[PDB]
């Protein structure tokens, strides 16, 4: 059972009802009890679970080699609710590059509740030995991050955590299922937001988790039950369609991706590539021997502000638009669309440079994407 | 402009665009910017706003005579990022049978983040500015409770949270806005679960939220946005739709309500009933200067777990199940379902009796739903 | 059980799987087979049977009384099933102020197929005894009509298609089967365009049928699988939920209809006035036999288009649209936007003038309706 | 701009108004007119017109090159629509294996209404010229047809169409317009299924029609009008979803039935193969000229009934279930699922032979799927 067989048949996705070969939409909140305690199926109230989004659940923790899953109403209500499972006084370790969500929620949300953030440049894992405290109690990690794709060490990270009595997380949004499996690496809890690739059609905004852990999962069902951030059954029902084509879409991306990087490396207004499957990309290696595939996002250099503006404008088949892993390939500016709010020179420091583009490549033709991008460099 | 009109005509529900007559259904992700920064109607990443989450949220402002509306994932996610106001060492006072699910979520997770907790019995309201400590820095009631349906004067606890310097929230899930409105009684915070009375059809799981304080407004915005605990835009639109018949229900609700009282006041299998239409409720008074209606929550004892039982199947019309606010009329057992971790001592002394039966009101025909509940009662 | 509890407990609405309290939404074209030809629970394939459409047929069947429902795509699609029972040769007769499209139906599609078509005026039985032909083998009738809402004895009609061997059809979507059940007045098929009342949210488009008649509904299923006129599972589900508040939605607006009814009788501005309740209007006594409330559409008199325009702008709570049975009340002018390709000379000899409004009355306050529209009357 | 291209920017399914980047589902039934007969964007009743069902028909007509879309309730209703174009007295020819539903819909239903219907072995079109009556009207051809893939030549049929004064309808659900665009071949009007590979999921049953005649286009417009099998806003926004991953799942099918073919045609538990990319099949060269790929239906002989129904047993990743084009790979058995009324002596006549078995090919991965079906084979 390879890993597009997996996708269509794995998890519990059908009514064993009546048959349908689509999981049924159940629009519900509560559910008949035919004696006082006795669920006919073990649903009592949708809250506590759905059973479109137990279909979803199955799904997710099929993918990831898990044995519990939970789906939540976004990507940073998943996050949320695993910070959660620390109290107050207790230290979290994040890659300093962390998705710009997720350090605003950490710093100015759980701060406030007295959970202590450490950010660290996780590319290198004794940075992670050195930044744990008495206090530690998670190392949460993306790999590869964002915007400029620094790749982390899975499988050290996981032994770090084990040694030092930590809970792991991965952050596998940009990865997905189908190309890197952190608990397969001995991480305790990966997450997704799904609202990226795997909906993969910009309609559904919902957060994933899964675990093989008994005692994180008890632990994750009742925070997500006493604080409600759950997933609604038909945008749950959308990510189990979305996810039925993963595998096509995540391998036409990576055909473009290929060929994109070829072009951009080639162009004379294109000054650095930054993307895993680059050579002197720093962890090539780890990321290969970690994923068998790429994150369809890369970023680029371009002169300026003025050109990049210019490159969009250019574009045919980039749309200008937030999120990354839809069937569009969508293009921005972070430095003008997430990380405007950093000074220029803590920017220009960091690498979020006035011209760095970001392109999520979608699933166009192959040769549409590269040329339409290559004659919009060359109007530069 | 009463108040049924109101519930057609307040808030935005049509498409400016092509005039539909109904809120469309923006099942998407993201929004196509013209140019950097420049969105065309204010929108472009759904989890920070979608219109379709918009209308509701303009519909429960305009029905409590707020300024803004929220809308979450569930009630108790609702009540969540109300609670995230507040930082580690801040003090909440609750009324001392608050939902049992909102108990849940302050002892066994915000406790964790250094919230501190006390319920008291706000059905006197000397007793809130007893429990006032320094730390103190919200108050939080249901009127009425679940299931004694206790009544909490909202304009004195409106008062004493203004002296104090208190962030005042009501849960207004029992009354609705077509009944009761907290905003204008001075109440800082309003929020429901929309899950019962508001959608009304027993087929989504939501939280509601309104204020006319900007600020407050603009915390509870950013929470929502850095938490993530959405409500999706299927579940929006199925809000919007159930709430155009709220007046309806609730008004054919309230005239089964009276009549089911009269009948259980006269029946011999029954003892106590409690509802605060009955003049000799504590704070009947206070009820009818707040609220110009009534919950169809009645809870009423009969002898023992026996009886109930046998109550609970000789009913043609009563629908064994959790929640409350369905179409159907639905009945449970407080002591067995929702109260069964206490004690039994510590329940018997609460009022939660083995025979102690809680029933919601649905909108089925009154003299049907009397002569059911007196028939199954008859067999007693 | 009277009308408002079979309208919440008649049907098949639950979900015997899981207990669930609504019918799920099976979003899906195809079952599982365990054995070739072994369904599990009666479905193969969605176009022939779907089970949320088999919940929503159950209803009508329930609701008229009858034993087979079917839903179609919309109330157009139902009547052309209806009248696809019919061979070439075949003659129909039809009420002479039959629904637009329905006269547009028989008149411009199934005359081409050699369906002959003879309208009648039926608010006298006999003239439908005067056009019986040796070909005639089907009644269809409308009561009460559109827009100047004729009564048609359906009693009277059943027992002349009976001694003559025609089937008979009432088209009951004025009256809905709250209030008016032709299957029990002998009719053999009636039906809806539940687009309409049954809905009731003005969000679905859509056509129920019902009989009592196993071999009508043998050949009903047969043109239904054959010609594919089928209601999706998502429109199912929503025509479900709003027929809950039926009963509700009704009386409402009949409250209002009776008020309304009396201010325009008293206004100087508004001359006649059509409706079934007036006691002056022709087969009010037919009606009242039949029937046991009335239709929310209200058509009168005001002087001409200038006022017709006048009254619509000058209004706040009544909506310019198309349908009716909304929970908005929709206001309209014939003469202009249902009859307008009819000559001039011909629309006031047949009493669709220039001035003639009609409304539907929609469940807002009834104060409101009456006062709004008395105080635009006002200005004219 | 690639096939693959187009499938993700062809046709209108943003929302202008906001930006969103997908369709908005418009569960609406009618539109605010602002003055009477002023369409804000052109729409008043959803029958008549809905904005998603809209955007289907935009990207089904740019899809097949066509001018003009129209979205049914089913594939049959499509082809209803498509028939009543003709009156009674006029003549259809049909190619004489088509679908079973096509058939029933034409000999069952629209002969009672005059439709004369001759099918014929269109494999040679001179058998077309030969059957062309003085009231033949229209030449309706499936290729590939189902079950057993016969091949008919497009152009060809579109000359001797236009020479003779016939609408010329190609049923083109096999093929996909990803394959096959029989309006460049000068075809008059395309239909597909889009309940099969359009839709792709197994989760929305609903037809499809594209034409460049905008007389054409104006006659079915009001026959849609009329008759009303329209698709509603939810499958709408569904088959959008779902044709863009059309190009990446053909293409994975594609692959997959390469390998497949090799597989049976070397299997001794295998006899005859049938599928328009076998060099010896009837017409592979007409297939070449007038596509560029394939279908993944596939039918291939065993012995008997008793080694299809063991075949079935032993697969792993083969689903026994009516339709083709799901995701998953589907199998069937045609003599018993199929064509069991038609009596085994004439079934055997056409190739329909107990042991014939039909498969559709789904996107798992090619070598578990080749694999798969390989062991279940060497059961036998
Ligand atoms: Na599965
Ligand atoms: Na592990
Ligand atoms: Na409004
Ligand atoms: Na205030
Ligand atoms: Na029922
Ligand atoms: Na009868
Ligand atoms: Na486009
Ligand atoms: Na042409």
């Amino acid at each position: 059972s390879n890993k597009k067989t997996k996708l269509i048949h794995g998890g519990h996705t059908t009514d064993d009802y009546t048959g349908a070969v689509t999981t049924p939409i159940y629009q519900t909140s509560t559910y008949l009890q035919d004696d006082i305690g006795d669920l006919r199926q073990g649903y009592e109230y949708s809250r506590t679970a759905n059973p479109t989004r137990s279909s979803v659940e199955s799904v997710i923790a099929t993918l990831e080699n898990g044995k519990h899953g939970f789906a939540f109403s976004s990507g940073v209500a998943a996050i949320s609710a695993v910070v959660m499972l620390l109290d107050k006084g207790d230290h979290i370790i994040l890659n300093s590059d962390v998705y710009g969500g997720t350090a605003r929620a950490l710093t100015k949300v759980f701060t406030r509740f007295g959970i202590e953030v450490d950010f660290v440049d996780t590319t290198h894992t004794d940075s992670i030995v050195q930044a744990i405290r008495p206090t530690t109690k998670m190392l949460f990690i993306e790999t590869p991050s964002n915007p400029l794709l620094r790749v982390t060490d899975i499988k050290k990270s996981a032994e770090i955590a084990k040694e030092h009595g930590l809970i792991s997380v991965v952050d596998n949004t940009f990865m997905t299922p189908y190309y890197q499996n952190p608990l397969d690496l001995g991480i305790d809890i990966v997450l997704h937001s799904a609202t990226k690739y795997l909906g993969g059609h910009s309609d559904v905004v919902a957060g994933l988790v899964a675990t093989s852990d008994d005692k994180l999962a008890e632990r994750l069902a009742f925070i997500s039950n006493s604080t409600g951030g759950i997933l609604g059954p038909q945008d749950s029902y959308l990510l189990v369609r979305g996810i039925k084509t993963l595998g096509l879409r995540m391998e036409q991306i990576n055909r473009s991706v290929i060929e994109i990087i070829k072009m951009l490396q080639a162009h004379p207004a294109v000054q650095q590539v930054f993307h895993p499957s680059i050579e002197s990309h720093l962890n090539h290696d780890v990321h290969m021997a970690q994923a068998d595939g790429h994150t369809g996002v890369i970023a680029f250099e371009v002169k300026n502000t003025e050109s990049a503006k210019q490159l969009i404008k250019a574009t045919s088949y980039y749309t200008l638009a937030e999120s990354l892993g839809a069937v569009e390939s969508l293009i921005s500016v972070p430095a003008l669309m997430t990380h405007a709010s950093i000074p220029a020179d803590i920017r220009a420091k960091e690498g979020i440079t006035d011209g760095l583009v970001r392109i999520s490549v979608g699933i166009e033709d192959t040769e549409d994407l590269v040329d339409d991008l290559k004659q919009a460099l060359d109007t530069l």
